[PDB]
């Protein structure tokens, strides 16, 4: 029971509208969900993404009749605020951890031993994806235990990254080792062994092949250009107390928008998509610009 506070909670409104306000892409969601997949020329640094879009946007979406199940009954019920929102983000934080692994997962099919010996390349990541998953559960498991919380807050399914310091067990940790270490320090990482990497594969990098690891990290950081401030100040803001915080359930809530914004930042997924694409070709040029002309 959030209800613990007051009912307006006029912050978690304003997400309604953003849910609603996403809600509407997020149709196209289902239908770019599954074309990417789909599409033969959609296996880019995306493709690990849309394999994850379509259990991101299942594992939310089967649960999204929850969040207006949260709004519609008035309450919450189960333990779907956390066994789902934080689940499905904590496989996301890991998810970039893991990100090279499918990076050198695919490649191995094209370069270094390629799958057990005699098998699709789609069925190994998948049972790779479970081996790793599992390394990461241990990263997971803490909180299961005594990690983070089960707490409720405001009137949906939200969970975020974990309250306060506890260091008996280190809780603190979420934001810092799977969160900040996971994209930007392999991101510096990546920057500092890139000059090493690229030692004897210099330039050689056609197609998706090897190339798409520059892009991967472009990705990313291009993703995190925008998700960055916004849920590292949000983060930081409600850890640097005195600031929102009258009421766990709007300030935990409204934090929470930010599980849809990575949902919302995936759409991207098949723009820097295409843009990559377009960028060898010349042809691609003129044809953005073609529509431009005529505005139609």
């Amino acid at each position: 029971p959030c209800m613990l506070e007051t009912e307006t909670l006029n912050k978690y409104v304003v997400i309604i509208a953003y849910a609603l306000v996403f809600l509407l892409s997020l149709l196209g969601n289902s239908l770019v969900m599954l074309v990417i997949l789909y599409s033969r020329v959609g296996r880019s640094v995306t493709d690990v993404y849309l394999l994850n879009l379509a259990l991101a946007d299942l594992l939310f979406a089967l649960t999204l009749p929850i969040w207006a199940a949260s709004k519609v009954n008035g309450w919450i019920f189960g333990t779907f605020l956390c066994k789902v929102v934080s689940l499905l983000k904590e496989v996301n934080f890991y998810s970039g951890i893991l990100l090279l692994a499918c990076i050198s997962v695919d490649r191995y099919l094209a370069i270094v031993h390629a799958t057990r010996t005699l098998t699709q390349k789609r069925h190994l990541v998948k049972f790779v994806c479970l081996g790793c998953w599992g390394l990461s559960m241990n990263l997971s498991l803490p909180f299961f235990l005594f990690r983070q919380a089960y707490h409720p807050n405001n009137s949906s399914p939200v969970c975020y990254e974990v309250l306060g310091n506890d260091t008996a067990k280190w809780r603190m940790v979420l934001r810092i080792l799977p969160h900040t270490f996971g994209f930007i320090v392999p991101l510096f990482v990546m920057l500092f062994c890139y000059g090493f990497t690229l030692r004897t594969l210099f330039k050689a990098h056609m197609g998706q092949k090897h190339r798409a690891m520059r892009v991967i990290f472009a990705v990313v950081l291009i993703f995190l250009l925008c998700w960055l401030p916004y849920n590292l100040v949000l983060l930081a803001d409600t850890l640097m107390r005195t600031q929102v915080i009258q009421e766990s359930c709007e300030r935990r809530n409204n934090i929470g928008r930010a599980l849809d914004a990575t949902e919302i930042l995936g759409f991207l997924h098949s723009c820097l998509n295409p843009i990559i694409y377009a960028f060898i070709g010349q042809n691609f040029r003129h044809g953005f610009l073609k529509i431009l002309a005529m505005h139609g």
